[PDB]
């Protein structure tokens, strides 16, 4: 088929900075989970704070999405932001269901604030993101770094405040097309 199959990973920061604006990340996974969720489309959910775990395992059945949303909505935000482990997970879905042969796409939800080896980790696997043909987008969550979301995502056109709701959404959703 002409349409395009896009793979849609979700990096969530839940570590204690964001802990008070966890339910602006749960909103706006959520609200894209259904506005702009087309068929053969796949998504994936990976949270992180000091360890990264895949909450929802890349899919495109509607009710393992919908059970992947209730799960994330249970998150109790604490502790390190070691967002290149959330990463890396989204990098091992991204290898294992073809790599550059796949059309992925990484939406990382986060503040950007980084500390001591992460803002170095977090470009170098975001590097290897791209290696693997995936384009990385950066949604700021507070009052985020705009610099260190820019060193991650592609260029500055993919970052993107998560305050501007629908707006920032739908040019999220532009973007990807
Ligand atoms: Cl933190
Ligand atoms: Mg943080």
């Amino acid at each position: 088929s002409a349409r395009r199959a896009f793979d849609l990973y979700f990096v969530l920061d839940k570590s204690g900075s964001v802990a008070n604006n966890w339910i602006e990340i749960y909103n706006f996974v959520q609200q894209l989970a259904e506005r702009f969720v087309s068929p053969e489309m796949r998504l994936s959910f990976i949270v992180f704070s000091s360890q990264a775990t895949i909450i929802l395992p890349l899919t495109g059945d509607r009710g393992k999405i919908s059970k992947g949303l209730e799960d994330l909505k249970r998150v109790s935000p604490v502790g390190e932001t070691y967002i290149h482990e959330g990463l890396k997970l989204a990098n091992e879905q991204i290898q294992k269901a073809g790599g550059l042969k796949t059309s992925s796409i990484i939406i990382a939800l986060t503040d950007g604030k980084l500390d001591g080896l992460v803002p170095s980790y977090a470009e170098k696997e975001a590097k290897i993101s791209r290696s693997l043909g995936a384009s990385v987008y950066a949604v700021g969550v507070l009052d985020f770094e705009q610099a260190q979301l820019e060193r991650i995502a592609d260029s500055k056109e993919q970052v993107f405040p998560v305050k501007g709701g629908f707006q920032a959404l739908k040019g999220i959703i532009n973007s990807i097309l």
